[PDB]
């Protein structure tokens, strides 16, 4: 019944917590051993049930009549990416009482979610997907002919990995190739609210609020960017995504509100590349830490996808959303009670010992790979097989051409408790 420990709360609920994924994940460890379902009670946060066991997971997600994305009929209640108190503040200050910042699936609840989610649900299952492989793959090989050209010493975060998903995100989504550096600016603004390399020049950068102050910001420049593309795609229709969801109509035949279309831009243009690239990134990382396993999959390449997979469980790129309980609720002998907030913890999920032998280490031979790192229930990521094309794509041009992949300097990792994973990884490459 007791509180978490103040320090292994702080470890997971503070963005500063997750600077080094080394004590990060020995605090998911902590409380998966001793105390897998408490409440921290962190000063400026809501308190907050650590869900941190993989089959809890998966009990909160599929009860979305119980654990609220958005706080239910009353809409904007609850923010599903977790902010300070002072954040929520402010931001109920800025829109009037509720926490609806955007319009994207993770602050909607059924049935809202549900009709949002099905303009777009085919566009994203495989076989609608297979229609981009090939333009995914002139991308993968163009990046890496600049891989090559630039030689062995380099950044294989911003001087590789982040370029190829953004292209292939923009391609699809229709957004000039000269957009892509606005794009990113604003991609590393929206994931680096309490990042203190990535502050912006706009916000109070050390007010309490200022992480929400940065998010409401960005939010604002994507909704100018995106205003634009909206009214382009409603006069001239084309055949990219951006027309798909700027055109959409509801039952009635009107064109769902703006902010929508904008919801679902601000994703694509985020989430959308940022993930896959940090995914990438750290699977070069495992690479370099298990050579033998880039001898392996250069041998057989049909063990690819498997590569993909683990790389996907260790990474977890995105690390929470957040639920409220709209009733109590008794699970593994705690009483939650109506509106009590939770915190998913993704990562830790992807850790647990009950379903994975030696969570810890890197083995593409899990088969099946039971990773939870694209969450679950209805809410489950709706990239998930878009990110698991392009990071075939790309290993199937790239693992070819290395040799061996080196750690040459220290790794940096974004500082947030929301959606990160690294921002560098010096390396040295031998190509084959
Ligand atoms: C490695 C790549 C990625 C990982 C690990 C990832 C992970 C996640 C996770 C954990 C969630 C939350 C699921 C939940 O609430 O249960 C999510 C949601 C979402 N992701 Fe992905 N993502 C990736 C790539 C992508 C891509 C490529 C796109 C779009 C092109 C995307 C779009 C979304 C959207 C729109 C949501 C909100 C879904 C909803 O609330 O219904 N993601 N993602
Ligand atoms: C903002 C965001 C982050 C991760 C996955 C999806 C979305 Cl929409």
């Amino acid at each position: 019944t007791a509180a978490i420990p103040d320090e292994i709360a702080r470890q997971i609920v503070l963005p500063e917590g997750h600077k080094d994924n080394v004590p990060l994940f020995e605090a998911y460890r902590w409380l998966r051993e001793n105390q897998p379902l408490g409440q921290a009670r962190v000063e400026g946060y809501d308190p907050l049930w650590l869900i941190t066991k993989y089959a809890d997971l998966m009990e909160v997600e599929r009860q979305p009549q119980i654990f609220a994305a958005g706080g239910g009929e009353d809409k904007g209640s609850n923010n599903p990416i977790l902010a300070n108190q002072a954040g929520d503040e402010f931001t109920r200050q800025l829109l009037g009482g509720n926490l609806r910042i955007l319009d994207a699936l993770p602050y909607l609840d059924q049935p809202e979610h549900s009709v949002v989610k099905d303009v777009a649900f085919d566009w994203f299952r495989p076989a609608n997907l297979k229609k981009w492989e090939d333009r995914i793959r002139e991308t993968a090989r163009a990046s890496i002919d600049r891989l090559l050209a630039g030689g062995p010493d380099l950044d294989a975060v911003q001087e590789f990995a982040v370029f190829f998903p953004l292209r292939v995100i923009m391609s699809l989504f229709g957004v000039p190739e000269e957009d892509e550096p606005r794009m990113m600016a604003l991609t590393q603004d929206f994931f680096g609210v309490a990042d203190p390399d990535a502050q912006r020049d706009d916000i109070e950068a050390l007010s309490p609020d200022a992480a929400a102050q940065q998010w409401a910001a960005t939010i604002a420049d994507f909704y100018a960017y995106f205003d634009v593309l909206v009214e382009s795609r409603r006069a001239e229709p084309r055949d990219d995504l951006a027309t798909l969801i700027a055109v959409a109509k509801d039952e009635n035949g009107e064109y769902f509100p703006k902010t929508f279309a904008y919801g679902w831009f601000v994703a694509i243009a985020t989430a959308g590349h940022d993930t896959t690239a940090s995914t990438l990134a750290g699977c070069l990382q495992s690479l370099a830490a298990h050579p033998e396993v880039l001898d392996r999959v250069k041998g057989d390449p049909d063990l690819i996808p498997d590569l993909v997979n683990e790389s996907l469980r260790i990474v977890s790129p995105v690390k929470h959303f957040t639920r409220v309980a709209l009733q109590d609720y008794e699970m593994r002998g705690q009483k939650i009670k109506a509106g009590d907030r939770l915190m998913l913890l993704f990562q830790s999920g992807n850790r647990d010992a009950e379903v994975f032998d030696r969570p810890d280490d890197f083995d593409i031979d899990r088969r099946p790979n039971k990773h939870i790192a694209f969450g679950y229930g209805p809410h489950m990521c709706i990239g998930q097989h878009l990110a698991k094309l392009e990071l075939k794509v790309m290993l199937q041009e790239l693992l070819p051409h290395l040799e061996r992949v080196e750690v040459s300097g220290e790794p940096k990792l974004i500082q947030t408790n929301f959606v990160g994973g690294l921002r560098k990884l010096p390396v040295h490459l031998t190509f084959s």
